[PDB]
């Protein structure tokens, strides 16, 4: 079976055959679409078919399918599974797996860059202190004095689910959030629950609006431990506006390195529960969502006030006007400080080129429209008019439950 | 299988049971989601269960499920179908069916108004001249001197596919589009082929930027006919900006009445191929899409120029800045001229409330996130953070082929 997608701005029609290689499920059925739903101990029984499928893909990509090297590897992995109940990936396989997990990430608009991923092998790690060291080196490498470089650090795979490696932070660098007695929130409302866990684990909180959170790191199923990232490793950018001199007086800043640390990397049935990865920001992530979401810093009001906008009726679009200015400031600040950032126009344009390239050389590109279209100015970016097919390929990044909900405490 | 939807800005959770009523299909499977795809002659057999399903929901809605009246009507339609190979809706059923087709339109953000629909029964129409008359009356009623009122006009149902009633226009009111020898396009580019069909069918084009297109009306399957809508029925709004005086110099205006005329209304298995319906605009439909789409009026660059913005790099967000000002102007203009319009903030907020209402009194609300979220400022509107379930309920509005691709001329 063949499937078609149309760009309605350009009438370009592309043909998807890659969706045939899809195994996992979407959540949708013939009678319902769950396209906008945010989120819709493995045995040797089901593991070798997963391993075989991966190795078949791996050896196809290196043009050695059916070779002796391929057949021996399959033999080797098989024996290791019946004997040890799991198996170990070779370095080459790990690197391939991590890159393709990104390549397959249907919600990621930045995938033109997928083949340029620095992979750090941390599978020899054994303790939280070792985790801290590996993560510090990731941050230094990735940050590169403002010239950001994509990277991922991969900690040991799950075994019996009782000895998981986890990074308890949702991102390596994030600001604290504090609920005040009067109901107000200081800092980042998104991080209030995590901030509280940290504080309980012994963190002494500065209680400011932009405090970098400590790392809470769990090795081999043990209780997590607290570590402070050296401040010299945490690159930050003061937010100012190119025409509005009062904007700096809002006292806003943000960190340069987006590094998500709570997802799970699946490769050939193996599960890597600690695998922090990082790239660079698209401006709207900070300027639209981080700053202007009602449930975050929510600075629309103060910015609209200082612009002296008609905030009485919404049909004055004061909200819309402030939003643009805030996003102008974020991009201006990052560029002025020579910290890698990309605007949503550039990024979406790149994605369309990526996607077309992928349809031609790969037979498709799974893509989640709901997530790919930017949170402002949707239809003046070229992905808005682009039809997309969403399906799940492996290797993949998956969601996993927050560890504090599942962890068995040692004491 | 009793599904939940969460709002991530408020933690409000709603439970959907209405989806289990759904009949038709979405285009998705467990292995693929087609949620962003734009577009994914009935026998005696298929007709009677369809009629039964409809009459069942109708008599439940008036709390007379399992009544003599119910069973009698059921038997009456049953006999008429066996006999005539089709059937006719009672007036009350027709009004119910039309209101619920709107109610079920998962892509429509304006559905909080769904039960205040004025239904004009035009099933006695026989000619294009008659169609023109019914359509002029619709337009005048809907427009109401700027105080817009929702309305639908329903022409005779399909019979054998050879006697279809069709409005060939996509909307009752739309501006012409002409391609220049120079290369570009004057007027509305989306309407370039239709503007040509009209001329190709006999229209005399003034070749302006805002020429109201003629109606092309097809009755009983005959060749369609051109009719000019009386200009005093076409309410238009001159577009000016509340702070930029040079804005008027652009020479922009739009029409007040959005009236879509190329869809198909399905009730109880019956197919109404001509059923123009109208409401009032959400501001972004004109200012974001109509004015700023690249394959439309595409005036973004011209506007930014006049604002002296830095158009050298995309990261100046000059497009975004212009986009907002244009949309401020559209709203300002309509509001100034007392022509009904709604901004995307109030409309999306209205929709969340409608959702709340539907989950409470009905058990759910089919909704297509990809279309409900406005084309600008998405995440600062409350629908962005609202999970939605999309499924197809009947009665419904459906797409149908363009007539010129079908009509045996
Ligand atoms: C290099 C520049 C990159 C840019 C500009 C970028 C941009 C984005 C954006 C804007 C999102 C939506 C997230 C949100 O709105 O909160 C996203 C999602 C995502 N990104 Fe990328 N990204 C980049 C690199 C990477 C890398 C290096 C990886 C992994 C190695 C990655 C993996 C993902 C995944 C898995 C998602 C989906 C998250 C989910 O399913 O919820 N990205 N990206
Ligand atoms: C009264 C004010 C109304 C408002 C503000 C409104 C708003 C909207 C908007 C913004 C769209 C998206 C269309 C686009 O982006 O091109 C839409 C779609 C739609 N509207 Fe409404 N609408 C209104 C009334 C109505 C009425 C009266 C009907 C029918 C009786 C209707 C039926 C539909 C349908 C069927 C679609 C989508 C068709 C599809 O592709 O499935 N609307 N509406
Ligand atoms: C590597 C990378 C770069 C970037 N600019 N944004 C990301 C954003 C995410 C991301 C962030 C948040 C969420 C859920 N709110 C889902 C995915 C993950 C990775 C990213
Ligand atoms: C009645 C009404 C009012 C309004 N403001 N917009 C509409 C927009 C539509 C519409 C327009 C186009 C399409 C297909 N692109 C689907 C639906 C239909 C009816 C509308
Ligand atoms: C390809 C994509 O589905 C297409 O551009 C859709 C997306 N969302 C939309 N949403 C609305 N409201 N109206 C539209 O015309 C579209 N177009
Ligand atoms: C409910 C809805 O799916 C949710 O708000 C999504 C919508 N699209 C998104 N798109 C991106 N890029 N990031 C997000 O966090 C979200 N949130
Ligand atoms: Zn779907």
């Amino acid at each position: 079976r063949f499937l078609k997608v149309k760009n309605w701005e350009t009438d370009v029609v592309l043909t998807d055959t890659l969706h045939l290689k899809s195994t996992l499920e979407t959540g949708c059925t013939e009678h319902i679409c769950m396209g906008s739903i945010m989120l819709p101990v493995r045995t040797k029984d089901q593991l070798f078919p997963l391993a075989k499928e991966f190795l078949d893909q791996y050896y196809s990509s290196i043009k050695r399918f059916g070779s002796k090297a391929h057949m021996d590897r399959l033999e080797e992995v098989n024996k290791e599974i019946e004997s040890t109940s799991t198996y170990q990936l070779k370095d080459t396989e790990l690197i391939y797996g991590a890159k393709h997990a990104w390549r397959n990430a249907s919600r990621c608009v930045g995938r033109i860059q997928w083949s340029k991923l620095q992979v750090f092998d941390a599978r020899d790690c054994t303790t939280a202190h070792g985790m801290f060291n590996y993560i510090c080196n990731h941050v230094k490498y990735a940050t590169n004095k403002g010239n950001l470089r994509s990277a991922i650090t991969i900690f040991p795979q799950r075994t019996d689910g009782k000895h998981d490696f986890r990074v308890w932070n949702s991102q390596l660098i994030r600001y604290a959030g504090y609920k005040q007695p009067d109901g107000s929130t200081l800092g980042d409302p998104a991080n209030v629950q995590f901030t509280e866990i940290c504080i309980q684990q012994g963190w002494k909180a500065p209680r400011g609006r932009f405090d970098v959170l400590p790392l809470l790191l769990q090795a081999n199923g043990n209780d997590p431990e607290l570590f402070q990232i050296p401040p010299e490793l945490v690159l930050e950018v003061p937010i100012r506006h190119p025409k509005f001199d009062w904007f700096k007086d809002l006292g806003l800043k943000w960190y340069g390195l987006p590094a998500v640390s709570n997802m799970l990397l699946e490769i050939g049935g193996l599960e890597f529960s600690a695998c922090p990865f990082s790239g660079w920001y698209m401006g709207t992530e900070i300027g639209v969502r981080d700053y202007c979401d009602n449930s975050r810093y929510n600075i629309l009001e103060e910015v609209a006030k200082k612009m002296d906008l008609d905030m009485r009726k919404t049909s004055s679009l004061w909200k819309d006007q402030a939003l643009v200015e805030i996003n102008i400031a974020v991009l201006y600040s990052f560029q002025s400080d020579k910290v890698t950032i990309v605007d949503h126009h550039s990024a979406t344009e790149s994605f369309i080129k990526h996607m077309e390239n992928e349809y031609r050389c790969r037979g498709g590109c799974p893509a989640d429209w709901v997530w790919i279209v930017p949170p402002m100015s949707g239809s003046i970016t070229p992905v808005f008019h682009q039809e997309m097919l969403n399906y799940r390929l492996t290797p993949s990044f998956e969601y996993q439950p927050d560890p504090w909900n599942t962890h068995v405490w040692k004491g």
